[PDB]
């Protein structure tokens, strides 16, 4: 089993990273282009990022749902900045309008300055206490229960969501995080645990950690991975495109990005930014696992670079560890969605093998 | 100048009040029908209600924005249950995707049981304190400022909205409320003050109160009214339809000439309705307009059929651009 | 089995017949309203009329196909004014974009003045010769054959439709006509024979004719009926609305419009006007069958008027004669599509009973 | 004035010519992609080809009209296979639903085998006689006249179009053709004369001919050109992409930057502008100096290359195309 997602660039798009040259602004029209492309090409869904640098995830996802037929939308909720009952009603309404195409990404917020901008003044442990109480209220209200809950951070009395969702018991919960609080939270409440594009050995131990903690709770969780991809017909064209992607990045721009990630109280960003020491040389940290993307962009940090057979082999490597969800992205997102679907889909398991043609 | 709104029945629709007979459930398809009808007929916008009995307003408004061309959306934000910075980013995205067709309805929440369900445990006095601090943060972030604010209820540091809205300085703020705290809040921060369909004498005194307080802040606010409408070609058919609307209801409803309080028997949209022929309905509208009312938010049962009825019977009797739309 | 269609008013729409009062002009927005209404309410499809008084059928149906999900479109082809090969390519393209939601209505043209405006100068017998040769080419090209055909009117050499249709062997052919030439054409080539709303006795004899002629060709055809509908919650309200529909109808426009039918070369339009003759009194030619629509409108001329039980009872009577397709319409077309679907659907067979 | 069009690949699309490798089949979803791309990027319109190898132009153009806001559609009418009165009603209906975004491309048909498949058995001279009579009826019915016309090929009596078009007097007529009959037909009835991508010397001679014949009829016509385009950031990548496009086929540069490789197989245009943005814009300015105001471009594949041209060449073109990128 394999689910292949794409990515909506709700923070901006272009041909190069770091520079504003060749930039492609995010508009309703361009978001329709990328979303309808993923829908028509046969992707399972698209991941929509959240944060201060993005347009709002819920407004975007609701606007594109009536314009697509099969595509699913992985939309992020952020506990601590919105009431859980209200968030559940939003999930229910959007899940009903799409007839069951909504997926939820639990995001705790790794930037304390951004959290303070939203009014949240919580430590790392407190963000996960809030998220724990948030998910318990959210999951139960979507199951029709009138929820009474008085915790350390959240308190609701007679919380109800009158419109039940289409997917049962609730829209599936996807979650990413590398700290101990995150691995405990994922093992207890979530349905799919997400990890960034670390080398296969490092992801296998994280999976073994989350999988063991889930067994002590009597649960089993599925796993997913987030990766950029730069695939061409030959390996030579791929590595040239990886070089060209980061050509217009001054050495001073690399250092300023490597030090703005150090303010993030995020263990996931800690590891992803530790794969590269800002060095512009030797960015290939593993066979066909380039790390030059994380030189300037937050969030994801690595990319699969190579020919179609090389990229499909790395996907099978992650899949043999138990990973069943793959969230890909590329620059620019419209052109590269066609590139991946035409070069890599026939090399993937069904139904992606029979989609190309 | 006059703005005529319609109403999106996100809490459900039907032919009769009280009964589940003739009920029409809220789906994407039926919401598309009413909104696209209001867009093509030439209504200025639609009011979208909020509450535990409604689907979420922001999901609905965002889903209908790419399907319409000129229709505006009056969407409700509720302070106390969402961060003001997050609320502003949502307003910016919807205003940008709609190319300036977003309108904001400030709702404080009047039902304490429903507020307790969302996690807010505030008195009536505290609910307006939160709204006051909410709107100050909300207005400033949408104007490009990096906002630092420490109040009695809300606290933000370095709050920014990185995407500026289309409408300047921000999407217009519509607000309704009868308390003294509401009239002070309206005079200081809001752009359009809304009132229910009370008789003309009662509406004139509320307007004079807000208008006097607004002058002390060196500003002027516009006024709007919310009214159900049951208009037919003759006065006899209109009152017959009003009786049919409330037939399956358990035990004098005309509080003013052609102002019927029948639609207030259940917690639906409003509480009073204009009932009569086209000349009678336009005469009551002109009476409210002479008091300073410029926004009219109408509704009917069911909302699709009645949107066409009002636009074809009353629009030619209203000022421009509504006179030249019917043709 | 039963298929219930609605009607797209590409003629124009309104609340009353004869007068421009309460008129509702045909726009893209309003056609989107009616089509999306029929789509969401669960109608099988919509019939789109053709003619000089209509916007083009193919442009409208193609524009609404990407805006609807399940609704089917009964679109008219007119042999004699367009090449059959091109017409087949048009059908294939629209059937592919809709993923198998195209239906074809063969229209031969009953108005000779309108036909001469299109460049066709054919007698009644010749219009059916052209249509017969047209349909033979059209059906075969859509089945993948490179067709050579030399007839009395049409000639093609190496006619091919490179893009195959979704529905096999081709989008179903619906046809209406009352002449003897029409009954032969329907029995030989078409899939569904359509008739206007004549009384049940008269439709049974027309059905018995086509069904007997079809057996001699080794075929069987299904049957459909076209009717207006004025249904309300009570029978008194229905007849009150039927009266109001024709209130602004003067005796001078009855002659001016019904004598326009006297020039039509149509046999289905001849027996339609034979039910009223312009007399406004006594328009209920059968229990709940009311011919007031035919007092100014061409085409359909009768309407089912009554309460939901009465209207559903007349529908079951037509179904017992072998009729499986019902094409309904109402004034105005948006409001009345909801009225019929909410008052009559729960009384009809599945899937219309469980749709609400 | 300058109008820049794109191209809807209703005959099929792909990455390479000759081989089925990298082929992209024509579907509703992919046609929506190309059309909505042209709409958002700011192209004046798209040309839709016609013929036995294409899906029907009128079904495609009508299906995309409600899904776009500003993009215009250059749709082909074919005299001899459809009634002119019927053709005018189609044009009127589509022009009204689009609120004045319809453009008409009159095509007479150069392939006689395909014409016999449609039921037309006419010589070259006869196809232009029919088109002459077709356009006279078509133009007059769209202007509200009750038309009586009896010619060698067409006959109508009381031909009327009850729904008037949005654009007056009618949707503009675009026409392409190189024969003596074609230049006469263009000089008398059409609004824009179209030419293939020949070198500037050859295009100037055809333009001077049509313009001379039009002056004797008291008319003036505008001119347009059809060209494939392979533009990259550098000239080396452009010519390498030109090589890759035609490698799987069993030198080719006919003029400065005018590469005739795309003409080895039929599929829109026969020559292509190949080079960097300054080279491509210089040839565009060179053709514009001859009087050409409409430019119909295409690329392989049509989605990706529509963005490439709009992002690399638009800032080098006159307004409003210079100010669209930002
Ligand atoms: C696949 C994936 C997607 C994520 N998306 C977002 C996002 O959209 N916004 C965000 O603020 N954080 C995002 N994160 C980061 C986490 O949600 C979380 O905020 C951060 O890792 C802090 O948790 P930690 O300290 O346990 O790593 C994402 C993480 C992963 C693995
Ligand atoms: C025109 C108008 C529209 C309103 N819309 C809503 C609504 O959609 N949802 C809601 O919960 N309350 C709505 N309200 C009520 C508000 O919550 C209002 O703050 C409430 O009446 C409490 O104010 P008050 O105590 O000063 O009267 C509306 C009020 C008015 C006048
Ligand atoms: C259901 C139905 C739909 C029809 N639709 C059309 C139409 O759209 N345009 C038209 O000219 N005639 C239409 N007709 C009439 C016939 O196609 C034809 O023009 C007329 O009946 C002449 O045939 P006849 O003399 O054999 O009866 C329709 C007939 C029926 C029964
Ligand atoms: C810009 C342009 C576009 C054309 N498009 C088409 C088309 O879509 N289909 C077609 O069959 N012919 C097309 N043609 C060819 C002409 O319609 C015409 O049939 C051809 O030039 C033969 O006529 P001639 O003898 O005058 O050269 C096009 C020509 C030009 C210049």
């Amino acid at each position: 089993s394999m689910d292949v997602f794409w990515f909506l660039p709700t923070h901006g798009d272009g041909h190069y990273l770091g520079t504003t040259q060749g930039a492609r602004p995010v508009t309703l029209n361009y978001l329709k282009q990328v979303a309808q492309a993923a829908d028509s090409l046969g992707y399972h869904g698209v991941l929509i990022p959240t944060g201060r640098s993005c347009e709002d995830s819920w407004v975007i996802a609701s606007a594109l749902v009536p314009l697509t037929e099969r595509l699913r939308y992985l939309v992020a909720i952020r506990p601590g900045i919105i009431s859980p009952t209200v968030s559940a009603r939003m999930a229910a309404t959007l899940d009903r309008l799409s007839n069951g195409r909504l997926l939820i990404n639990v995001v705790t917020g790794g930037d304390p300055d951004e959290n303070r901008g939203d009014g949240s003044f919580l430590s790392h442990s407190e963000r996960y206490e809030v998220t724990d109480e948030f998910l318990k209220i959210w999951r139960r209200v979507l199951q029709g229960e009138a929820v009474d809950f008085e915790g350390k951070h959240l308190k609701v009395q007679n919380a109800k969501a009158l419109y039940p969702p289409v997917q049962k018991p609730y829209p599936p919960l996807y979650f990413g995080g590398s700290s101990d609080a995150a691995h405990d939270l994922a093992a207890e409440q979530v349905d799919v645990y997400l990890t960034w594009g670390e080398p296969p050995a490092a992801v296998a131990e994280k999976l073994a950690d989350v999988r063991e903690r889930a067994a002590r709770h009597g649960r089993k969780v599925k796993f997913g991975i987030r990766l950029h991809v730069i695939v061409r017909e030959t390996a030579e064209e791929a590595w040239k495109a990886a070089d060209k992607l980061i050509e217009h990045i001054s050495d001073e721009t690399i250092e300023a990005a490597q030090k703005s990630f150090s303010r993030f109280d995020s263990e996931g960003q800690r590891r992803m930014a530790a794969l590269h020491d800002g060095r512009r040389d030797n960015l290939e940290i593993a066979p066909n696992l380039w790390a030059g993307v994380g030189l300037v962009r937050g969030g994801s940090g690595t990319a699969l670079v190579g020919d179609p057979q090389q990229v499909a082999a790395r996907i099978k490597e992650y899949a043999d560890l138990g990973i069943e969800s793959f969230i890909f992205s590329g620059y620019p997102h419209l052109e590269e969605a066609y590139r991946f679907a035409e070069l890599v889909f026939p090399l993937l398991p069904e139904p992606y093998a029979s989609l190309a043609g």
